[PDB]
């Protein structure tokens, strides 16, 4: 079975239903809160697990009730933390405020996401190490540096967006794969050797050594799009090819990512909707 | 010592500080996040206690490890918890967001604080009832109903607004002094005895027997207004003569308030930011 490494965040996503946001000044009652696990890193890990990977979570967690409901997640999923720390102070924290209008507003808090610090013997015989833009640039650089070491891929996930562009040069630069959407490719300082872009429906596109080429998605009527880019990260990083690897081997990991994101819209929320290696298979068979 | 009942709530406090308040559909990135006790009903207890009143809380906790680190709280600080009750499920919880004006937005799931009944004795030997509106406002109605025989002053935080209108109809009948700002004050069903309308920095409106008037708070460079408006009605209640009262007690009342809660927003933080009565005195003294 593939050996995985992620190295990323872990937040307790709060949703609240509400008629409206507060004003200034202003205190509103919400209908509802529903604390669900999520974070990037936490979600890619369960994908990946969930699509046949043997999985280890490097991530920080809080001291608060949150941080042991993470953990809990992350176990049940089959996901390892031996090599996770543990940090003062709130968990990472996302506030999803869903309006009369179903506007969704959401604020975050790195807390203890920011405390994350490397754990390179984690990334040991490791085939994959996976790691995305939600911990310290430093941090994941510095997994990159031991995946470079213990000749495991280093795949990036590009998200989120925005970050400072001279902050991602060295960690561009040490990159095999590079996954980011059109909005996040846009915000990576140079191409990898091989460059993932996801299309939303469409399913990928591909630039890199191996050419130039759309992934197609399976057709599916969507019921909830969110989680499904951590789905196709994680499934991405349970199937790449340990190096040296071959195009047919890299071009079997895209389609089945992409047909693991496609699943991943069927199913309402993040934290759940990760597909099992076998209904990937069935999908492809189905095309 | 008066002595100070307040019936109301408590949540677990997850403050937020922001460059800007989020608009709808926005994603924001916090600038930091700290995970406090606090609550209306918690903080004004608080308040009151630390103006020199003895104290009595009733509220709703629920079974859960939050509430252990609430009632640490409140014991922290000799407010007394012998009427309190635990409820089976999540204690309350707020998200306080804080942003560069020092204004604040406070968005509330109550959790166990909806599910606070009537307790025989909750309002046993008070000089003073204090309640607001995030338990049931038939709760409120009980308790006011029980101090009113007992000739208490029934004090009522009118926040947030929108609460159950027939119960607030009752409750607004019997109100001795109602605490609002303005946007909650226009939403009360009628007017008090005493209905003390908070201004902000310019401390406070009153409109009733007494009259019509402005009553001014100390100048000072905000911090965090967040917790402010509950500084000023547990210190109200700290200072508020017994039934039928002089109009020169209840100016030393409100005179008293406006400064606490001017202190209030020189300290980040939401729960823990109610002065000691001495400086109160120390911040009149100055003017
Ligand atoms: N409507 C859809 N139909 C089929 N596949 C989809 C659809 N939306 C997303 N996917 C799959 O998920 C991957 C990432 O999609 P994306 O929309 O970026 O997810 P997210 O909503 O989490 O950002 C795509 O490459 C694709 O395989
Ligand atoms: O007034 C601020 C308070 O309102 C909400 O009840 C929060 O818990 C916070 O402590
Ligand atoms: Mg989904
Ligand atoms: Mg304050």
């Amino acid at each position: 079975a593939p050996r995985v490494c992620v190295v990323g965040s872990v937040n307790m996503d709060l949703t609240f239903v509400v008629d409206a946001l507060p004003r200034p000044g202003e205190t509103v009652l919400a209908a509802s809160l529903t604390r669900t696990p999520g974070g990037k890193g936490a979600n890619q890990a369960v994908a990946a697990a969930r699509a046949g990977a043997q999985v280890q979570f490097s991530g920080a967690f809080g001291d608060d009730p949150a941080a042991a409901q993470l953990r809990a997640h992350l176990r049940a999923n089959a996901v390892g933390l031996d090599r996770t720390v543990t940090v003062p102070g709130p968990s990472g924290t996302a506030i999803i405020v869903v309006d009369a209008s179903a506007e969704n507003t959401v604020l975050v808090a790195p807390g203890a996401n920011a405390h994350l610090t490397p754990v390179p013997s984690a990334v040991a015989n490791c085939d994959v190490l996976l790691t995305q833009l939600e911990i310290p640039v430093a941090t994941a650089l510095a997994a990159a540096r031991a995946a470079q070491s213990a000749d495991a891929v280093v795949m990036v996930n590009a998200s989120p967006a925005g970050q400072d562009r001279s902050s991602l040069q060295d960690l561009a630069a040490i990159a095999d794969v590079v996954i980011a959407n059109e909005h996040e490719a846009n915000d990576w300082p140079s191409p990898p050797t091989h460059f993932v872009i996801t299309l939303g429906v469409r399913g990928a596109r591909y630039v890199g050594a191996d050419g130039v080429f759309e992934v197609p998605a399976p057709t599916v009527t969507p019921v909830d799009t969110a989680g499904a880019g951590d789905v196709f990260a994680g499934v991405l990083a349970a199937n790449w090819p340990r190096n040296p690897g071959s195009p047919a081997e890299r071009l079997r990991a895209l389609r089945r990512a992409c047909a693991a994101g496609a699943l991943a819209t069927l199913v309402s929320g993040v934290g759940d909707c990760a597909p099992a290696a076998a209904a990937i298979d069935a999908a492809l068979r189905a095309n």
